């Protein structure tokens, strides 16, 4: 295919992010050869999810993102059958065992406003939290509850905001703001 | 022999667990290759033990399980001689310099009332703190001092509960099962 | 050239300093082979750098410091698009995401007090955050507000009189004083 | 020479520490392999004053022990030329950022009362902070501060007794015991 999407995508993240990255897309029947603006989001969702988990104490995230679809639903399986939450319908992208509820991370090319509004419908579980990431520096959370502290989420959106600027100086932003 | 459960132990733990289960087992004239759900067990009690230990503050803990006997009691010696705590009868799992007593773990398939009463009477000295992880998610713990926090034990809960997913998936559940 | 100050900053430093700093003088057309009091002033500069992000919490700092000019000005943007900080004139080092504010780290041979007032005077953003070392163990900061705790300074202190101590006793410090 | 307490030595401290306490020993006209009770003593030393070093905070300690003379008194006169401390007469083995004092560590066979007397007697500096431990269990400081918390301290006292009966068991300690 030889896309520039793509030689940019492994220069930004790092070699897990993208391997991790492309076994998601080719599981769910899709190239990241010829997607290349879904393999620019799924690496940013995955290292966003990862830095997340980074920011609170030890032990209290467990990582249902970035593993295999039947070993993610056999940990949240464990997690409703011993924390007694709910089995949610849809893969959550990690557990909070301070709080005990699933988080659902969201990026979004749009406004933050707009994106959670698609995730709280398609979800059924209201238990499950949302977080919202936007490339602009823009964040919205369940109940206004942010659930890190300040600093942790300023990393992320200050990571997404050098991802967008990496993309612009090599005019491949337009292509994936309004690719979403 | 060319067990089932014996593939499926190497492929759930860490080697370094199922390399110091084995050499448990044959110290005691047990053979991994045939008493194979005791080789499972042995794993799974390691594998708690070590992420008890991890689950409190540094320096907090010294590890008793997973050494040979002779040196197990060579540490608990030198534990008892420097504390003042009473020598127990039977190996014990963990020492608590925060709280200053011995702790006994315990993993069962039955139900922790009844696995804690065996242990209990088992062990002579009363001092020992008792604290019993099950496979459906419960514990037991003596005086309801459970040691850890809340996030520390719910990683074990969902722990064991994927290991028991696993066995059961491959059909090596029931016999684990009905065989405590 | 054939330097010993090049020698001694060979061995002073830890190769991944030397190799930033090296990196650093030959893209402003400086050559660390000859203009060695430069070369080892950089160095020191790095050093203390990484040092001061080693001292507060985890995720509190954002290191620009030891980054090529492009990448270093990217960062920048994205912290002040992000938390909405005004554009420094002049690459800062640090961010200090506690305190929202970046933060200018000088190194001094003369008194802490007259290098201050040249960067003061240098950096119009009064919002940057000044901070300065010199090698006599003299510490002065914007506000007095020192940002770390007392230990984590100490130890700038005690480094940078120990690189002192160990270009004195190779005749070396005499001509790096009067070079600032 | 073939010493049994030569090759306990290897087996029971980590090749750094032994590699450390050689290189003391010999620096002062010391063999450790005809003073094998002294290269016994040197490991044990410098292993209690690592543990102690990471039993506080970051950050807290300065290593003096395990350095040669030379720069174990150049870090010494940079402590004290930007702390104001005095310069002690001997040198001590650690230096406490947070107290602001040197740390003076020692190990015995006898009463910690006794011991104690002759170091402080030794070091004139009476600024510097006296510790002392037992291979039984005990342990004394200046003040009655113990500088550490009660955890840190109990695993010292432990590794000090397991290495007492793994050289009993040896039939090395009687003349380990005597010769202090
Ligand atoms: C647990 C293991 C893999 C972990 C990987 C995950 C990502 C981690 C990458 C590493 C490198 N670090 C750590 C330091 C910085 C860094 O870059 N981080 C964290 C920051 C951003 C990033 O990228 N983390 C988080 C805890 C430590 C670790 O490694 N993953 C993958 C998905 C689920 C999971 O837990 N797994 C998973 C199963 C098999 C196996 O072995
Ligand atoms: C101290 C050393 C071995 C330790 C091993 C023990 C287990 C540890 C495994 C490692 C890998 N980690 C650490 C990160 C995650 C991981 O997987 N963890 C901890 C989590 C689950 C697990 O498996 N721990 C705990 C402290 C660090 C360490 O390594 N053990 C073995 C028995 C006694 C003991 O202290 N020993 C022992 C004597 C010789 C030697 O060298
Ligand atoms: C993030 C990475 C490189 C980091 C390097 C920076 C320096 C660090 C050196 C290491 C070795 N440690 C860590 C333990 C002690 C030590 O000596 N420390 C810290 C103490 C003094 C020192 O020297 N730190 C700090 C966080 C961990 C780390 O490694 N840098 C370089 C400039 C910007 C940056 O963040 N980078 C940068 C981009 C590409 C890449 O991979
Ligand atoms: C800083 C460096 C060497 C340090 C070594 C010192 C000892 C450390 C040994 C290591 C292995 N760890 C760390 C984990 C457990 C372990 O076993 N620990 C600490 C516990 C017991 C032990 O043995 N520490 C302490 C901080 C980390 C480290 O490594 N030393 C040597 C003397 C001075 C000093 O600071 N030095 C010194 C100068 C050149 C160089 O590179
Ligand atoms: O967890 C998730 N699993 C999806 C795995 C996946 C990978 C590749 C293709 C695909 C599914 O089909 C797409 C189906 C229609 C959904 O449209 C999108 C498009 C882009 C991102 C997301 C969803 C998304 N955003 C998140 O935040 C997630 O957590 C998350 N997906
Ligand atoms: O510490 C322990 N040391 C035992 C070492 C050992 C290994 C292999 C065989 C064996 C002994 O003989 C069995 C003797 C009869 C005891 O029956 C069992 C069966 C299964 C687990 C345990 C005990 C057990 N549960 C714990 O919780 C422990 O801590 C613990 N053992
Ligand atoms: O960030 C910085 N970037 C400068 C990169 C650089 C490297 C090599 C040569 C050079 C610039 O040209 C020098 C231009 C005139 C400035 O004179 C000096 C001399 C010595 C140190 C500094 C400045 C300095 N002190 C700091 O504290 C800094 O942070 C900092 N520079
Ligand atoms: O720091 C120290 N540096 C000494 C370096 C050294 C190594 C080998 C031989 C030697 C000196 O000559 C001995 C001179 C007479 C002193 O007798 C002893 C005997 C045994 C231990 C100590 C002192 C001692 N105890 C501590 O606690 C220390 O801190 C400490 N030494
Ligand atoms: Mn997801
Ligand atoms: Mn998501
Ligand atoms: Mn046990
Ligand atoms: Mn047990
Ligand atoms: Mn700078
Ligand atoms: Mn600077
Ligand atoms: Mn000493
Ligand atoms: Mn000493």
């Amino acid at each position: 295919r030889g896309s520039h999407m793509e030689d940019f995508v492994r220069q930004c993240f790092n070699p897990m992010i993208v391997e991790l990255a492309e076994k998601a897309m080719k599981e769910y029947g899709e190239d990241p050869k010829i997607e290349t603006n879904k393999f620019a989001a799924t690496c940013t969702h995955l290292e966003v999810c990862f830095m997340y988990s980074d920011g609170g104490s030890k032990h209290r995230f467990e990582i249902i993102e970035g593993r295999d679809r039947i070993m993610a639903w056999t940990v949240v399986n464990s997690i409703c059958n011993t924390t007694g939450v709910e089995k949610p319908k849809f893969l959550p992208d990690l557990y909070d065992y301070k709080e005990n509820r699933f988080i659902e991370i969201g990026v979004t090319r749009r406004e933050v406003h707009i994106y959670y509004l698609e995730k709280a419908n398609k979800i059924k579980s209201e238990k499950t939290h949302i977080h919202i990431f936007s490339f602009t520096g823009e964040e919205m959370a369940t109940k206004a509850d942010y659930t890190l502290d300040e600093e942790s989420r300023a990393r992320i959106k200050t990571r997404l905001f050098t991802i967008r600027q990496e993309m612009a100086s090599r005019s491949l932003w337009d292509s994936f703001r309004q690719s979403e």
